C-alpha cells in the first residue's frame, strides 16, 4: 500500500535503483525513499546470471541463488537482505526514515508538472525529487516475431531471475541450444552452456553477423582469438550469420541464415540487444536520444527540474568523452549514486568513470573503461614470451586515449583511469603500457599495423625499462 506522497521516488527496482537510493540515505539520514518496481523480485544484481551462478558446486543453486565470489565468500545476488528495506506502510512515520520496494507494480503515467505518477493500479503518487531508472527490456528478431507461437515459446529473452532458472532447466533436458548474438550476453552463455554440455556431450552453437565475438568493442585480431577460445569452450560459433528466417520443423527449432546454411536446434536464446524502456517519456514529455535511445539527461543526470535519469536508460554528456549511453553494472552503480547525490543537491557532473568486466571461460577476463569501440582505431601491448593472452589495449580519438581494455590483467583500472583523465597525445603507447606492468612474474620485441590496429609484441626485458609517459600530476 503506496503512500500518497513521498520526497524520493525511484521508478524501478535494479541496480541503479539501489545504488541511487543508498547514496541519497548516506547523504540524508533522514530521508524515505520508495522504490516503484514492475519485478515481483527485490533489486538484484544481474552479472551472476550468466557466469557465477552457472559454476557453482552446489546442486541447489538455482534456489538459494547465491554465489562465491573470485575471493571464495559466498554471497546474495541480492543487494540487501529483506530486512534492510522498511514496509511502504511504515515508510512515511518510521524514526530516521527507510527504504521501501513496492513490487509489482509499474508506473505507467508520469507528470513531470505536477510531480506526480499513476500506477498500474489506479494509485498515484506524489514525489519530491523523482529517479527514472527503468534500465531496459530485450530486443527480439524480426525473424522470430514472424515465426508464431510455437516458435516465440522456445526463445528465451534473458534477463531475469526467471530467465536463469528456466534456461538452466532447458540445458538438462534438451540436446541442442543455439544462442543468437556476438556480444558479452551471447558469449558468456555460450561458454556457461558450453561448460555445462562438455559432461553429457550436448550440442551448443553461438551465430552472429560479425566476423567473430565481441567484434563491436575489440579490435578484429582479439575478436578471432576470443572466437577460439569461446570455440574451446565445447561450443559451435558460427560468425558472418545473419537470421533469415526461423521456422519449427519434425519438432526442432530450424533457423534459416542469408548465407544459405541451416541450424537445426531444440531451443534459441536471443541475445540482440537491449531496448531501453522509455515508455514514460510519452506521458512526461521527456526528451529521447535518436542516436544512442534512452532518456537524454544532461552531465548532472538531469532530464527536468525534480527529475533524474540513470543506469542503462539514461543517455547523458560525459564532459570529456561526450554523449554515451552505457549498458554496464558498474555504471548503474556509479549513475544511481551520483544520480542520489544530485537529488540532494549536489550538482556534480559524471566525472568518476564506470568501469565493466567479463569473463569468457578460463582464459578470456577483462576490465575496460571509457570508449570501447571496435570501429576507433586501435595499440594493443601484449607480452612477448600469436598469443594474445595478457596485454592492454589502448583505443584512440584524435590521437588521444579515450577507452582503456585490461586483457587478463588485474587491479590495473587505477592506473587506466588516469591515463583517460589526463587527456594526452602521447607519441608512443608502448612507454604508457609500461605503467601496466604486463609482465608481472631472449629475443627482441615487434611490432605490427593492421590497417587502422597497431600491435606491439613487446618482452619482459623491453617492457620493464623506464617509461617515458607523460603524467599530467
Ligand atoms: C545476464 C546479465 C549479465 C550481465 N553481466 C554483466 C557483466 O558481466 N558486466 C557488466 O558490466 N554488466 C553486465 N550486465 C549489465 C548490467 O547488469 C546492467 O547494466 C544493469 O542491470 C543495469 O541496471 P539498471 O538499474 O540500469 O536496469 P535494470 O536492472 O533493468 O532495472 C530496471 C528495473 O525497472 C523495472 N521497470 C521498468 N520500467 C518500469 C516502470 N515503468 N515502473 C516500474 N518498474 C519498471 C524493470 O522491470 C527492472 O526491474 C549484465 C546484464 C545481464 C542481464
Amino acid at each position: 500500500k503506496a503512500p500518497s506522497h513521498v520526497p524520493f521516488l525511484l521508478i524501478g527496482g535494479g541496480t541503479a535503483a539501489f545504488a541511487a537510493a543508498r547514496s541519497i540515505r548516506a547523504r540524508d539520514p533522514g530521508a524515505r525513499v520508495l522504490i516503484v518496481s514492475e519485478d515481483p523480485e527485490l533489486p538484484y544484481m544481474r552479472p551472476p546470471l550468466s557466469k557465477e551462478l552457472w559454476f557453482s558446486d552446489d546442486p541447489n543453486v538455482t534456489k538459494t541463488l547465491r554465489f562465491k565470489q573470485a575471493n571464495g565468500k559466498e554471497r546474495s545476488i541480492y543487494f540487501q537482505p529483506p530486512s534492510f528495506y522498511v514496509s511502504a506502510q511504515d515508510l512515511p512515520h518510521i524514526e530516521n526514515g527507510g527504504v521501501a520496494v513496492l513490487t509489482g507494480k509499474k508506473v505507467v503515467q508520469l507528470d513531470v508538472r505536477d510531480n506526480m505518477v499513476k500506477l498500474n493500479d489506479g494509485s498515484q503518487i506524489t514525489y519530491e525529487k523523482c529517479l527514472i531508472a527503468t534500465g531496459g527490456t530485450p530486443r527480439s528478431l524480426s525473424a522470430i516475431d514472424r515465426a508464431g507461437a510455437e516458435v516465440k515459446s522456445r526463445t528465451t529473452l534473458f534477463r531475469k531471475i526467471g530467465d536463469f532458472r528456466s534456461l538452466e532447466k532447458i540445458s538438462r533436458e534438451v540436446k541442442s541450444i543455439t544462442i543468437i548474438g556476438g556480444g558479452f550476453l551471447g558469449s558468456e552463455l555460450a561458454c556457461a552452456l558450453g561448460r555445462k554440455a562438455r559432461a553429457l556431450g550436448t550440442e551448443v552453437i553461438q551465430l552472429f553477423p560479425e566476423k567473430g565475438n565481441m567484434g563491436k568493442i575489440l579490435p578484429e585480431y582479439l575478436s578471432n582469438w576470443t572466437m577460439e577460445k569461446v570455440r574451446r569452450e565445447g561450443v559451435k560459433v558460427m560468425p558472418n550469420a545473419i537470421v533469415q528466417s526461423v521456422g519449427v520443423s519434425s519438432g526442432k527449432l530450424l533457423i534459416k541464415l542469408k548465407d544459405g546454411r541451416k541450424v537445426e536446434t531444440d531451443h534459441i536464446v536471443a541475445a540482440v540487444g537491449l531496448e531501453p524502456n522509455v515508455e514514460l517519456a510519452k506521458t512526461g514529455g521527456l526528451e529521447i536520444d535518436s542516436d544512442f535511445g534512452g532518456f537524454r539527461v544532461n552531465a548532472e543526470l538531469q532530464a527536468r527540474s525534480n527529475i533524474w535519469v540513470a543506469g542503462d536508460a539514461a543517455c547523458f554528456y560525459d564532459i570529456k568523452l561526450g554523449r554515451r549511453r552505457v549498458e554496464h553494472h558498474d555504471h548503474a552503480v556509479v549513475s544511481g549514486r551520483l544520480a542520489g547525490e544530485n537529488m540532494t543537491g549536489a550538482a556534480k557532473p559524471y566525472w568518476h568513470q564506470s568501469m565493466f568486466w567479463s569473463d569468457l571461460g578460463p582464459d578470456v577476463g577483462y576490465e575496460a573503461i571509457g570508449l570501447v569501440d571496435s570501429s576507433l582505431p586501435t595499440v594493443g601491448v601484449f607480452a612477448k614470451a600469436e598469443d594474445y593472452g595478457k596485454g592492454v589495449i589502448f583505443y584512440l580519438r584524435d590521437k588521444v586515449v579515450v577507452g582503456i581494455v585490461l586483457w587478463n590483467i588485474f587491479n590495473r583500472m587505477p592506473i587506466a583511469r588516469k591515463i583517460i583523465k589526463d587527456g594526452e597525445q602521447h607519441e608512443d603507447l608502448n612507454e604508457v603500457a609500461k605503467l601496466f606492468n604486463i609482465h608481472e612474474d631472449g629475443s627482441m620485441s615487434y611490432c605490427r599495423q593492421e590497417g587502422k590496429d597497431r600491435i606491439i609484441f613487446v618482452t619482459k626485458e623491453d617492457h620493464e625499462t623506464p617509461s617515458s609517459a607523460e603524467l599530467v600530476a
